[PDB]
């Protein structure tokens, strides 16, 4: 399956990071998957991320909210057993290397009718978070937030999923972005669940 050499086979993750300007309040939890993107809805924030000119499907997001913040993350699964399956030419991956833009869009939907959420869950304390490295490729993300978002990170690793078979992989390419002003590089470890 790897080389072959017909095809390449990446995954993709795309981490968001949203502080809102008071506490989450008690909400319902959507989430959607079309092509070449996708939207979750819960504790205020709708967070829609889309894929242009990257050729690579979400298989799962995932999303969390402790306090003030919600956590989301939009994955590939298994490249093989997975449809649709996240393989493409190699004319593809160059074209991805060369445009691929990670889309995300925060719309703010705040229902201030509906009472603060009790948080169950510890603060979160830096051994929730894994630091990860910097930006790879040039400015890859592309995000647009709204009014009611203190803060916001993002972070985007595009990989070989031949990576443990092959000698040499494609080279992963990594994106971060954030509003936050002096804080290391850092997403959340913890993995979340779907709605």
């Amino acid at each position: 399956v790897c080389d072959s050499g017909n095809k390449e086979y990446m995954g993709i993750e795309v981490y968001v990071e949203a502080t809102l300007d008071e506490p989450l309040r008690q909400t319902t939890c959507e989430s959607e998957i079309h092509k070449y993107g996708a939207s979750v809805s819960n504790g205020g924030l709708n967070i829609s991320v889309d894929l242009l000119n990257c050729f690579l499907n979400f298989h799962t997001v995932g999303v969390y909210t402790n306090r003030d913040t919600v956590y989301a993350k939009f994955a590939s699964l298994d490249p093989w057993t997975t449809e649709p399956m996240n393989s493409m030419t190699h004319d593809d991956l160059v074209k991805l290397t060369e445009e691929c833009i990670v889309d995300i869009y925060l719309k703010c939907e705040v229902d201030k009718t509906k009472d603060f959420m009790k948080t169950n869950d510890n603060r979160l304390k830096p051994r929730d978070f894994k630091t990860v490295p910097p930006s790879n490729v040039g400015s890859m993300i592309e995000l647009q937030s709204d009014y009611c978002v203190n803060d916001v990170t993002a972070y985007v690793k595009i990989y070989d999923e031949c990576g443990n078979i092959k000698q040499h992989s494609i080279p992963t390419l990594r994106d971060y972005f954030t509003t936050k002003n002096g804080q290391p590089r850092k997403i959340l470890k913890k993995k979340i669940d779907n709605c």
